């Protein structure tokens, strides 16, 4: 089976019951948290009610959809995970609790989104964690007579992140697949001084791209059939220094007030509305495979229909396992989700 993946989180505003699970093969419920006292996977009080109903609810619209409990994410305390991974006892309590929790709530898989291990030692310990997690998953399957839980991880676009190599052999051996975060390459909260496509498939300038990411993972020894390409249903708004200069790499002054206060982010649906209301000029750039729009001193990078279609065709043609979307609520009336699914076509 190929992967048509989608991430959801409660604070996205999309009701659990309104996720169109017909457009996906796998849905990721984000995020479960690490209790640093117990070194166990838990679900926060705020997430409890929805997470407990996640699987049964989404299966009402599509009984064949499979679900993952996603772990950690961008807002998690990385040092807590480093501590957990440091010792066999804390790895075991984490592993055992994750398996129990997945089974209890009906999840068919666990997805580790540790963003990111802080040192080379942490990366090594992640490798060890995955070795032990796989063994425990296989053992639980053998003892219960049930099909094994799936185990995946969301990882950076490149297997080298913040100057640190992932434990690529362990990832390749132990995971059913990796979810490649082929987005957030650039953003006004970290690269404020020029515009850029945050998710470009190609990059002849600096080779910071989804295709270059895929290639780096392949070169690192991870098989093509264990790669799932991330596609963003959101973008970022920069403030242009000069409204007349509005291409890629245009001088900028950080985040635009049309985007989120913290990072300038905007869901795809918000961007689409903005384009209509502002009469923004839109550009599909065929070289990079990415979209942007501009109006006055506002400039926004995102993926629209043509980009999504082209990315999906590209990874299908290259024999990757599939794609996933971060995140489903960002779509405009399921437009990009449907484009992606129908472009891929038959899911096996």
């Amino acid at each position: 089976q190929n992967v048509k993946g989608g991430y959801w989180f409660k604070d996205s505003g999309l009701a659990l019951n309104n996720i169109d699970s017909t457009l996906f093969t796998h849905l990721f419920c984000a995020f479960a948290d690490l209790n640093p006292q117990l070194n166990q996977l838990i679900i926060s009080p705020e997430n409890q009610d929805s997470f407990r109903q996640f699987t049964s609810t989404v299966q009402r619209k599509n009984p064949s959809v499979k679900t993952f409990l996603s772990i950690a994410g961008g807002r998690a305390n990385s040092t807590a995970y480093g501590i957990m991974a440091r010792q066999p006892n804390s790895r075991k309590s984490f592993i055992d609790s994750s398996i129990r929790l997945a089974r209890q709530l009906g999840f068919h898989g666990l997805d580790l989104d540790w963003e990111y291990p802080l040192s080379a030692a942490d990366m090594t310990n992640l490798g060890t964690l995955l070795n032990e997690w796989r063994t425990a998953i296989n053992t639980e399957a053998r003892n219960s007579g049930r099909a094994a839980l799936l185990l995946t991880a969301a990882v950076s676009n490149s297997p080298r992140v913040n100057g640190l190599n992932y434990p690529v052999e362990s990832l390749a051996r132990n995971l059913d697949w990796i979810n490649l975060m082929a987005y957030d390459f650039y953003g006004p909260n970290w690269s404020p001084s020029q515009t850029n496509s945050h998710a470009q498939l190609f990059d002849p300038v600096n080779h910071v791209s989804g295709s270059d990411g895929i290639n780096a993972w392949i070169q690192a020894g991870v098989p093509t059939k264990k790669l799932v390409l991330g596609i963003p249903f959101y973008g970022y708004a920069w403030r242009l220094v000069n409204a007349n200069i509005h291409g890629l790499r245009a001088p900028a002054a950080g985040k635009s007030n049309v985007g989120a206060v913290d990072d300038g982010s905007m869901t795809y649906n918000r961007i689409r509305d903005y384009i209509v209301e502002s009469r923004a000029t839109t550009v599909y750039n065929a070289t990079i495979v990415g979209d942007y729009c501009y109006s006055g001193s506002n400039w926004i990078s995102y993926d629209d229909t043509q980009t999504v279609r082209n990315k999906v065709n590209y990874v299908k043609g290259r024999g990757l396992l599939g794609y996933f979307a971060w995140h489903v609520a960002g779509d405009q009336n399921w437009g990009l989700s449907r484009t992606a699914s129908q472009t891929w076509g038959v899911s096996f």
